[PDB]
């Protein structure tokens, strides 16, 4: 079968803590003797509108940060700021700290989100970095400091920390160096994203998945050149397909006996005609948050 | 609205592998018992037509290889309860959570922690279909993977994976070994009944749309539960039970829309169609979000 699947979240759960400053509580990520969290926790209502973070931060003491791991309070023995992430040095090391790395993902890549509130894990789901550097998440008040991640063997690669919601209801955040994905800023203002586009290489991965699971009504006998497909793709605000994308799709191509450019001819027909009421893998819409690797691992 | 799974860490800490000869699947290690599908004791050729009691009497504790990772847990006792094997082991699982075993109803959702060789690979949310199948994602070696809900700190185990049906859906038991539906653990052709739409979950979805301001479909009329059930069955929708009416209670109260009034609105959508409109950004009515799922994502 075929399902939007997240990585098992245990290794990350054992890192989550609650961080409080003033009347603001959000989540932190406790790795070794450091807790990472969004810097906008240090803001008041008034601050949030135009926070001079270097200025606000210097006025805080270690003791203004309350960090709790369950019942236990952790003692902050130092604080600093790296871009939009606050780093809290604590007197004790997290024994549940996994093998980890910090990475910056590219748009079109997917990752798992462990949504937390008051330092407690609440749910896990799979998301993609949109081409306009938003993510379509499920994040409520208190969710800031929730992280996104991938797991390779025994290693957790952290790629996202959550900071904000935009008026359209999508979400924005940073990598674990504190740099935003996209043109956003951690200030309480209405911010719009660039126009989004659909992740074409992922739509093609998902069409291959629908074939692998016996769903092929959208196929056709026609074919297309790469550039002629890309011309139509861009017309419909789909990302153009690169030769690296073609190559990445090979295993799915091999496994199903459907040349990539044949699948592109199928997608072009769907873009131009629509789904005629039909569904693919249950969906009325072309799904673009499965990468080729996601589909491969799972089939 | 996304399908959101529960954080899987409390369950990851209970997964082991169970091997008889070369047949390896997953087991669930709680306190000093390991629970797994009984067909682990069957050779490939045994599965064609197994005699489980006879296969079991021939077995001894020392024919069972139970491993957490690569660490052996010695089996000191074995019994069969319906279609699950219970293996008493000489070590109480230090990671055992607060837990219980529950048998869920069609329509209820749970998270599945897909595992291979006792290693978690992925977590996703499933609904139990009215025909007592789940639309899972399971490969060879996945049996013994479990489905669960988490309430506060208590893990309620409701599913253990045993088999795949011709249509590519999946079937299994509760943790007492009792199959959901009319299936048996024999490698013989079996077929799921025709599936129906989960009415209580569609209703939850409509409540979700209203909570978010999308309420064009509300009408000025009501209906009896009996009239609705009779009409719904003509559209291959499940009849509502009293338990369904009850679990819609909070969403009814949150919106001020009586359950039976929402039923009349759904009847009108069934009889007259969407007339080209959308609800929550979709022309399809969604049926795998329960009233709890809606609450846990809106509030
Ligand atoms: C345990 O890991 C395994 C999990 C399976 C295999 C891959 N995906 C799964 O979900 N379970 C079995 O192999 C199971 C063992 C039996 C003792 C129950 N047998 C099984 O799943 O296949 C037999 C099924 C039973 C109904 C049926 O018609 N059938 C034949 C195939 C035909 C092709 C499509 C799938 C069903």
């Amino acid at each position: 079968g075929f399902r939007k699947m997240a990585f098992p979240s245990g290794k990350v759960e054992g890192c989550m803590v609650q961080v409080t400053c003033g009347t603001t509580t959000l989540n932190g990520l406790w790795l070794d003797d450091v807790v990472y969290c969004p810097r906008h926790v240090i803001c008041t209502s008034e601050d949030m509108l135009n926070p001079n973070y270097e200025d606000l931060l210097i006025r805080k003491s270690n003791h203004n940060f309350l960090v709790q791991a369950g019942n236990v309070q952790l003692r902050v023995i130092g604080h600093s700021m790296q871009n939009c992430v606050l780093k809290l040095k604590v007197d004790t090391a997290n024994p549940k700290t996994p093998k980890y790395k910090f990475v910056r993902i590219q748009p079109g890549q997917t990752f798992s989100v462990l949504a937390c509130y008051n330092g407690s894990p609440s749910g896990v789901y799979q998301c993609a970095m949109r081409p306009n550097f938003t993510i379509k998440g499920s994040f409520l008040n208190g969710s800031c400091g929730s992280v996104g991640f991938n797991i390779d063997y025994d290693c957790v690669s952290f790629c996202y920390m959550h900071h904000m919601e935009l008026p359209t209801g999508v979400h924005a955040g940073t990598d674990l160096e504190g740099n935003f994905y996209g043109p956003f800023v951690d200030r309480q203002t209405a911010q719009a994203a660039g126009t989004d586009t659909t992740i074409t290489v992922n739509v093609l991965a998902w069409l291959y998945a629908a074939v692998i699971n016996g769903d092929r009504w959208f196929l056709n006998r026609f074919t297309t050149t790469l550039n002629d497909f890309n011309l139509v793709a861009m017309k419909y605000n789909y990302e153009p397909l690169t030769q690296d994308h073609v190559d990445i799709l090979g295993p799915l191509s091999a496994q199903t006996g459907i040349a990539v450019l044949d699948m592109c001819a199928s997608l072009k027909e769907l873009l131009q005609n629509g789904m005629n009421g039909r569904t693919i893998l249950g969906s009325a819409l072309l799904e673009d948050e499965f990468t080729p690797f996601d589909v491969v691992r799972q089939c």
